[PDB]
C-alpha cells in the first residue's frame, strides 16, 4: 500500500488454471481488550463473515465498541497447490484491516471498501494448516476517509465515535474473504477502453503479467459463445464488426478471454473478464451514452439490510434490482462508499447505470472551519486520493459505471475547499480518461456560494427545500428550487443531476392534509420537484433520496435511522414507490 | 308504542313558541346488579350521555356486561313552563330504553335507533325538580331487531351476547337526551311530498295538531329569506314558480314554516322544517333523481369512532362529510341501522344522497335454518316492521334520503325467506310512496338462488370474490363477478348497485406482490371491480365497504374490528382513498 498508486489484483475467479476457495462462514470473534493473533481464540462468540458485526450479537457492548476486533479461523492450503502461487484476500475490511498468518502480520490496509490481499506462498506450504486471524478496527479520525473523531464521556468515560455522515458506522468483514491460487506466471491486471468507429466497435486493452514468460492471447467472445475477434500482445486494440453496444436498458456483454500462452502453443494462465462497449461524453448541458442523450432515473442507495447491516447480500441485491426494473429506474449512485464488486458486475448484466462514489462523505462540519490543519488537511486529502485510486483501479472496467463521484456533501463553499479539491478530479480524469467527473453538492454551497463546481464535468445537486428550508411549504419551496436551478443553469454550461431529494416517511402514516412524515407528503414533494425539473432543459437526471430506509447514528431527529426511503428497510413500497413507477415507466 | 303505527313527534326544536333544553352531560351510571330508579344513585361512576358506554370506562366488567344499565341525573322544570305542555325525549336508546320520572315508569321502547319520549306535564310541575333515571338494556334475542341470543359459558358461567353481524354491540344512550316544551295546542307531525310540474315545483303537505284550535298557516321561504308561497289548512299543495331543485351535488333547501294561528290573527304554535324539492323514479334499469339518471358513488358507513363508539359526534360528522366531498363521493348508506337524525339534515344541506337502512342486519345464520319458529319467526317480522315504521316516520321528509333499505344480508335464498319478507317492502311503499325499495343482498343468495329480489325496486349486491371466493385470485375473481353480474342483468330489469365491496387493509402494510391486507391489494381489487361495473350498462352505483375501520365482536379473523375501511378509524386515508378520489372526481 504505497502513496500515488494501487496494488490489488483482478477479482479472483476460478479457471482451468486458477483455483478459488471461500473463507466465508462463522469465525471466532472477540473484542480488543492483548495480541490475540499469536494463539488460538477463546470465545463461544462466532460472527458470520460477509456481514457487519454491530447488529449481529444483540449485545450493547459489542455494538458500541470503539477500536479493534478480531476474526479468526483455521485454514488449510490444499495439497494440490504447490507449484502454484497462492494468497489470501479480503474484498473489504470494515475500515482498517490487518491479516495475520499464524501470528505474523502479512497485510495492513486503510481503505474500508476496497480489496486487499497478501501473497502467502513462501509462508505456508501446500497441505499445511495455519491460523488465519484478521483484525478490523472501526476507528475514524480526521485523516481517515470517512472523517471523524473518537471522544470520551466526561462522567462514565465511555468511548464514543463521532462523525458527520447520516448512515451508521457499521464495522467488520462486510465482504467475502477468499483463499485462492494463481500460476507463477499470471495475469494481474487488465484495462479495457471501449470506443466506436461508425458501426465498428474497438476496445483498447492492456494486460499485466507477473513475469515475461510466453505471450498474451486474447479471444473476444459474444453472448452466444462464438469468438468474434482475437489479438496478441500485452496490448493493442480489438476491432468488432457491427458491435452489439451495451445500452442503458439493454445490456450486451462480450467476454474478453485473456490468456498467457507459454513458449509453445499451450495455455499457462487464463482469465475471463466481461466488458460491454459504450462511450460516455458530456457535450455542454447533455449527457451522452453512445452519442444519444441520457437522463438518469433512480436513487442513491446504501449497503444496509436488517441484521448483517452493511454486509453484501446476494438475494437483497437481486431483489433490489428487480424493484428498480419494476419501477423503470435506470440508474443509482453508490451512496457514500463503493459497494461490493459483485453489485457492479450485476449492474452490468442488468443494464443499470452507476454513479460510483468514493467513501468521502461528511467532508464538512456544518450538518468550525472544515479545511485546515485540524480537521481536513493534506494528510486527509492524501487518503482521499488514496481511495480514488483503489476505486478506479477496481472499477475502471464496468460498462455500467458511467461517472465518478469524488465526494458527498463536502464543505465546498468554504475558504480552503478549492485548494483541497483541485488535484482530485484531475487525478480521476487522468487515471481514467473515459468517464466524466463530479461530486454531489450540498444545499449550503449554492450556485453563488460554491467555489468548487467549475472543476467538475457534471453538476450533482442534493436539495431538500420542501423539508429543511420551506418546511411543508411546497409552494414557497417551488420558489426556492427554481431560484436555485436558474442560478446553476445560468452560471454554468454543464448538465445537472439531482442526486438527492426526499422526505422522511413512516409507512402507514397518512394524512389528507399537508403533513411531513406522511406517505402523502412524500408523494407531494417528489411530485412538485419533478414538475420543476421538466421546466429546465438543462437537467440530465433525477435520483430520489433514498431507495430504502437505513440505519444511522443514534439521533433525536432520526427515527431509528433515516426514513427518506421510498421502500422500507424490509423493501416494501411506500406511496412514493408507485409515483416513481408511474413517472418513470409512462414517459421517456 | 302500538302494533301497526308510530307515535314519535317531530324533532324538537326551539321557537318563539317552544322551548328546548339539553340533558346531555355526565350522568351517574351503574350496572344492573335492585330497582335503582326509586332512590338516588350510589356511584362515583359517571358516563357521558351522547355515547355508547362499553369503551368509555376502561373496565372489562362494564364493557362485557349483559343486561340493563342505569343512567341518572336530576332535572328541574323551568318555572316558565306551566301553561306549556312539556316532555322528555331520547333520540335513541342503546337497544331497549326505559324512562323513570322519580320512580314511576313513564316510557318503554324497543327500537334501538329511533326516538321515544314521555309527556310529563301532569307528572311534574313547572319549577319542580325530579329524578330522571333512564334504563338501557343491551340484550338481543331472536325477536329483537338486530337478532341474537344470550348464552352462558359452561365453566365460568359468564353471560355472553351472540349475534350474526360484524360491528360490535355497543350499548347505552348513544344519542342526545332532551327536555322540551310545546304549547297545549301544537303541531305534532308534518308530511312533505315534493314533485315537479314542468318548471313549477309543487309540494303536498300535511300538518297534525294536538287539538282543533285556530287554523294552520304555512309560509314557504327560500334560502335568501323571502317567502315564495303560502297556504292554509291542515293540508293541500304549494305551488313554486321556477323551483330551485334539490340536486345531488347542489343542495337547495326551502324552509317550510308551519304555524298554528288562533281564533284571531295570532300565532300560538310554529315549526321550522326544511325541505328540498326532488323526484325519485326507477325506470327499468335506471335511477332517476329529477328525471335525469343517477349513479351512486360512496360507501356504506358506520356510527363508530374511538371512545364513544356509536355515540353521535358533531365534528366527526362534519369531517366525514368533508372527506366525502374531498373524494367526490355523492352518497352513502346508513349501515345496518338508522343514524342520528342530525346526520340526515346535514346530508340534506350537504347534498349527499342517502340509502336509509333499518337495523335488520344478520337475518341469517350462515356467516341452522333461519326462518322458522325458533330463529326469525312472525314475532320477529313484527319487530322488523315496527322498525320500518319508526324509520320512515322519522325520515320521510329528508330530500337526501332517496331509497329505503329493508335489511342487510338476510338469508334470502332459504325456504321461508319470501313469506317472511313479503309484507315488508309493501309496507314501505305504502307508508311512503315517493321512494323506491331495496335490501342489500348477500353473496350466497345468487341471482339463481335468491327468492326475494323480485319484490324490490332496486337490486343492491354485496360481493367479496377477490376476498372470500377467489382469495387473491383477481383474474379468477373477475370471472366470478361478471358471471354474477350477467345473471342478475339477464333475470331482472331493475338497476343494480354494489352496496358492499372491499378487503381488509392494515395501514402501512405494503407489498409489490399480490397480498391481502396490504394497502396495495385493496387498490387492486377495488380497481378491477370498477373495470367490471363499467362494462355493465345496468349498473346504477357503487359503494365501497367501508368508509372507515370499525369495531366488531371479538374474533380471530377480525384484527381489532373490521379493517375493510378505506380510511382508518381515526380517519386517515389508505391508498384506496386516493384511487376512489381519482375515479370519482375525474369522470362523470
Amino acid at each position: 500500500a504505497a502513496q500515488g498508486s494501487a496494488g490489488s489484483m483482478l477479482k479472483p475467479q476460478q479457471t482451468t488454471t486458477r483455483d478459488l476457495i471461500s473463507l466465508d462462514g462463522l469465525w471466532k470473534f472477540a473484542l480488543a481488550s492483548t495480541q490475540p493473533w499469536t494463539s488460538q481464540l477463546k470465545t463461544s462468540l462466532e460472527c458470520p463473515v460477509p456481514a457487519s458485526y454491530n447488529d449481529i450479537f444483540a449485545d450493547s457492548k459489542i455494538h458500541d465498541h470503539v477500536g479493534w476486533v478480531y476474526y479468526q479461523r483455521d485454514v488449510i492450503v490444499p495439497k494440490g497447490w504447490s507449484e502454484e502461487r497462492y494468497l489470501v484476500r479480503c474484498e473489504a475490511a470494515t475500515h482498517h484491516g490487518r491479516i495475520y498468518v499464524n501470528g505474523n502480520l502479512v497485510a495492513d490496509h486503510v481503505g474500508g471498501y476496497t480489496p486487499f490481499e497478501a501473497d502467502i506462498t513462501d509462508l505456508v506450504a501446500a497441505g499445511e494448516q495455519f491460523r488465519l486471524t484478521i483484525a478490523v478496527d472501526n476507528e475514524l479520525t480526521y485523516q481517515t476517509i470517512p472523517p471523524g473523531k473518537v471522544e470520551i464521556l466526561e462522567a462514565t468515560g465511555k468511548k464514543v465515535q463521532t462523525y458527520q455522515h447520516d448512515f451508521y458506522n457499521y464495522a467488520g468483514l462486510a465482504r467475502s474473504v477468499w483463499l485462492y491460487s494463481v500460476p507463477q506466471q499470471h495475469i494481474q491486471d487488465i484495462t479495457v477502453r471501449t470506443d466506436v468507429q461508425g458501426t465498428t466497435g474497438l476496445i483498447d486493452y492492456n494486460v499485466v503479467a507477473s513475469t515475461t514468460q510466453g505471450t498474451i492471447q486474447v479471444a473476444v467472445i459474444d453472448e452466444d459463445g462464438t469468438t468474434v475477434a482475437t489479438s496478441s500482445g500485452s496490448n493493442g486494440t480489438i476491432h468488432i464488426p457491427s458491435v452489439h453496444l451495451w445500452q442503458p436498458g439493454a445490456a450486451y456483454l462480450y467476454q474478453l478471454h485473456a490468456s498467457i500462452i507459454d513458449s509453445s502453443k499451450k495455455t499457462i494462465d487464463t482469465y475471463k473478464l466481461a466488458t460491454g462497449i459504450r462511450t460516455v461524453k458530456v457535450q455542454g448541458t447533455q449527457f451522452l451514452i453512445n452519442d444519444k442523450p441520457f437522463y438518469f432515473t433512480g436513487f442513491g442507495k446504501h449497503e444496509d439490510t436488517n441484521i448483517r447491516g452493511k454486509g453484501h447480500d446476494d438475494a437483497y441485491m437481486v431483489h433490489d434490482f428487480q424493484l428498480l426494473h419494476w419501477m423503470g429506474a435506470n440508474s443509482f449512485r453508490t451512496s457514500h462508499y463503493p459497494y461490493a464488486e459483485e453489485v457492479m458486475e450485476y449492474a452490468d448484466r442488468q443494464g443499470i447505470v452507476v454513479i460510483d462514489e468514493t467513501p468521502a462523505v461528511g467532508l464538512a462540519f456544518s450538518i468550525p472551519a472544515t479545511f485546515s490543519p485540524d480537521r481536513i488537511n493534506n494528510k486527509t486529502r492524501e487518503a482521499h486520493a488514496q481511495a480514488i485510486r483503489e476505486l478506479i483501479h477496481r472499477d475502471k472496467n464496468h460498462p455500467s459505471v458511467v461517472m465518478w463521484s469524488i465526494a458527498n456533501e463536502p464543505a465546498s463553499n468554504e475558504d480552503g475547499a478549492r485548494e483541497y479539491f483541485a488535484p482530485l478530479p484531475k487525478l480521476a480524469r487522468q487515471l481514467d480518461p473515459t468517464r466524466p467527473v463530479t461530486f454531489a453538492n450540498v444545499g449550503l454551497a449554492t450556485y453563488k456560494a460554491d467555489r468548487i463546481a467549475d472543476l467538475f464535468d457534471v453538476l450533482c445537486l442534493n436539495r431538500y427545500f420542501g423539508w429543511y428550508t420551506q418546511t411543508a411549504e411546497l409552494d414557497e419551496a417551488e420558489a426556492a428550487l427554481e431560484e436555485e436551478l436558474r442560478g446553476w443553469t445560468e452560471k454554468y454550461d454543464k448538465p445537472i443531476v439531482m442526486t438527492e431529494y426526499g422526505a422522511d416517511t413512516v409507512a402507514g402514516l397518512h394524512s389528507v392534509m399537508v403533513t411531513p412524515w406522511s406517505e402523502e407528503f412524500q408523494v407531494e414533494m417528489l411530485d412538485m420537484y419533478h414538475r420543476v425539473f421538466d421546466r429546465f432543459e438543462a437537467m440530465a437526471g433525477e435520483q430520489v433520496w433514498n431507495f430504502a430506509d437505513f440505519q444511522t447514528a443514534v439521533g433525536v431527529s432520526r427515527v431509528d435511522g433515516n426514513k427518506k426511503g421510498v421502500f422500507t428497510r424490509d423493501r416494501k413500497p411506500k406511496a412514493a414507490a408507485h409515483l416513481l413507477r408511474k413517472r418513470w415507466t409512462n414517459l421517456h
